């Protein structure tokens, strides 16, 4: 199904980090091992990440310019299911649900991919 | 790979249980549902279990009779890689590592089975 170290979840596949990048730097690595910063989609992949993913805060693959739709790697619209806080323009986990932050900041992240 | 709600581990499939029965009970459960209260051959099966399972103890899959060594399920002889604290006869998961209790206390369980 999945990698090594990669943990599988409604037939996905998911990496957490060992260390800290800011949000585009984590984006390149996701990408480099044909992968993304996850895309939160579903309400339990939420759930799930937030289950395995530990007491740090983890960058997620959203983003956004400042009074903009939450918009997924590619570019697209976000559609809105769980809230994402905070005024910043990078997605993050924290301990409890989704959030946000500046970019630059570095924080674990998680890689989102295909079986 | 796995069920709807099952979550996989190195080619593997773990059931996180909601409720809280003793130990014997939670190895019925189980069964009903074609898998063992997990048992905990890797140590990387062990993080991950530890990683996703969250504050509450959990109930796996080995028991012992008084001075005996561990034994899965079926009634083997458990490979000692990894600590199991206390002096239970029930093997059940803690915040950090495995240990053990009375077999008659509740107690969520995890679940193994095959993909
Ligand atoms: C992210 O950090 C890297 C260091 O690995 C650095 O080259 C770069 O300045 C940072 N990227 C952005 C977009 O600030
Ligand atoms: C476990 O609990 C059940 C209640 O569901 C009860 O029937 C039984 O007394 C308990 N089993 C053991 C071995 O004590």
């Amino acid at each position: 199904a999945c990698p090594e170290s990669w943990i599988g979840f409604q037939r996905k596949c998911f990496y957490f980090s060992d260390d800290t990048k800011n949000w585009t730097s984590s984006q390149r690595f996701c990408d480099s091992q044909d992968a993304d910063l996850a895309q939160v989609e579903s309400f339990q992949e939420l759930n799930f990440l937030l289950r395995y993913k530990g007491p740090s805060d983890h960058w997620i693959g959203l983003s956004r310019e400042q009074g903009q739709p939450w918009k997924w790697i590619n570019g697209t619209e976000w559609t809105r299911q769980f809230p994402i806080l905070g005024a910043g323009e990078c997605a993050y986990l924290n301990d409890k649900g989704a959030s946000s932050a500046r970019c630059y900041t570095e924080r674990k992240w998680i890689c989102s991919k295909s079986d």
